C-alpha cells in the first residue's frame, strides 16, 4: 500500500537531502515549488513531498497545490530541523507551522533532525512536544550507514502512522 | 474511530441540509465560511465539514483553513447536485471541482443528489463517473423516512471509504 510523507521546514533545514534519504535515490535538488516523488520499498510505494520556503498571494496557490498532490492528505508531516544551526529564524518557522496545523496535527507530525554528522531551551522545547516521535539523519552518509538509518527512519514513520488512532476509519 | 466528511458544491445545491441529514440535527445552516460539526453515530464519530461558495485571495484563505479542519484529511468528499435544478450555472461548478481534484481524488469521491422529493446529458456524465458511489437524499424527509435515508447513506460512506485502497495505509 501508499504511504504518503510531506516534509516542511525552514529553507537550509535538509528537506530536500532527507526526501533524498527516504527514497533512497537522489531526486530533489538539495526547491522553488512542491514536488512529489515516489519509490518502492519493499511492499510500499512511498511517495513524498518536498516543500519549497513556504514557511502572500502566490504562496497560498502554491499551498493549495501542495495540498493536491498528497489527496487525500498525508500519513505523515516530517518537520525538518538542522541540529546546530537552530538559532533565531529556524524557530520563527517551527513556531508559525506549529501554530498553523495547531494540536490536531501532532498524531500525524514527527520529528526529523539533520546534520548528525556535526555533532538548549528551542530544542527542548521541540522535544517536549516530540520526545516519542523523532529521529536524526546524517543525510551524507553512505553504505551501510545510509541503509541502516533509512530503515530506522522508515520504522519509525511506519510505527507513527499505525499508531495514530485518528488517521484512518 | 472517526469518519471525517467533507461537503463540496455550488451555493444552493444542498449541502448544509445534507450536513444536517447526515449529523441528525439541524445544526448548519440550510453559509458565509467552513463550519465544522460532530455527531456519535454508533461507534463511530462522524465529523462534517460544511462548505461556503468557494466553487480570489480572500478565498485561497478560506480554502487553507476549511483544509486545515480535516487534517491530515478526509475520507470522503461529497459532490452534492440539486435534482432537477442541475443546468448552467450549476455543471459549471461541477467542471471545475472535478478539474481541481482530478483523478487521484475520485476514489474518495461520493455524488449526493439532493431534492429527491422534487421527483439529460449533464447528469449522465456525472453517472458515467459516480455510478457505483452515489445516494439520493429528500432532506426534507422526517420520521422513519429520514432514519432509512441516514442509514442508507451512511452506509455508502463507509462502504466507499472501506473500499478505497489509496485511503488508509
Ligand atoms: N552535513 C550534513 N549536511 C546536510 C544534511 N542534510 C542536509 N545537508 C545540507 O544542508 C544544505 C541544505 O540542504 P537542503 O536539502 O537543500 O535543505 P532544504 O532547503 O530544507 O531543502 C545542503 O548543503 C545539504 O547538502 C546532513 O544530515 N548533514
Ligand atoms: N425540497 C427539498 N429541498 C431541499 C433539499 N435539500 C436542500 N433543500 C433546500 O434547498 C435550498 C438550499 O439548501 P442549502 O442546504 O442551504 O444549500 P447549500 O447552499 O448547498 O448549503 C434550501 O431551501 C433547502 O431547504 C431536498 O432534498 N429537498
Ligand atoms: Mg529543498
Ligand atoms: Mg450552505
Amino acid at each position: 500500500s501508499q504511504l504518503r510523507i510531506v516534509l516542511v521546514g525552514k529553507t537550509g533545514a535538509g528537506k530536500s537531502a532527507t526526501g533524498n534519504s527516504i527514497l533512497g535515490r537522489k531526486v530533489f535538488h538539495s526547491t522553488k515549488k512542491c514536488e512529489k516523488r515516489s519509490s518502492s520499498w519493499k511492499e510500499t510505494e512511498l511517495v513524498v513531498v518536498d516543500t519549497p520556503g513556504i514557511f502572500n498571494a502566490e504562496t497560498s496557490k502554491e499551498i493549495i497545490r501542495c495540498i493536491l498532490l498528497t489527496s487525500p492528505g498525508p500519513h505523515a508531516l516530517l518537520l525538518v530541523v538542522p541540529l546546530g544551526r537552530y538559532t533565531e529564524e529556524e524557530h520563527k518557522a517551527t513556531e508559525k507551522i506549529l501554530k498553523m496545523f495547531g494540536e490536531r496535527a501532532r498524531s500525524f507530525m514527527i520529528l526529523i533532525f539533520t546534520r548528525k554528522d556535526d555533532l538548549p531551551e528551542d530544542i527542548q522545547d521541540l522535544m517536549d512536544i516530540f520526545g516519542d516521535r523523532y529521529c536524526a539523519l546524517n543525510n551524507k552518509a553512505t553504505g551501510a550507514e545510509q541503509e541502516a538509518q533509512r530503515a530506522q527512519l522508515l520504522g519509525l514513520i511506519q510505527r507513527v502512522v499505525r499508531e495514530n488512532k485518528e488517521g484512518c476509519y
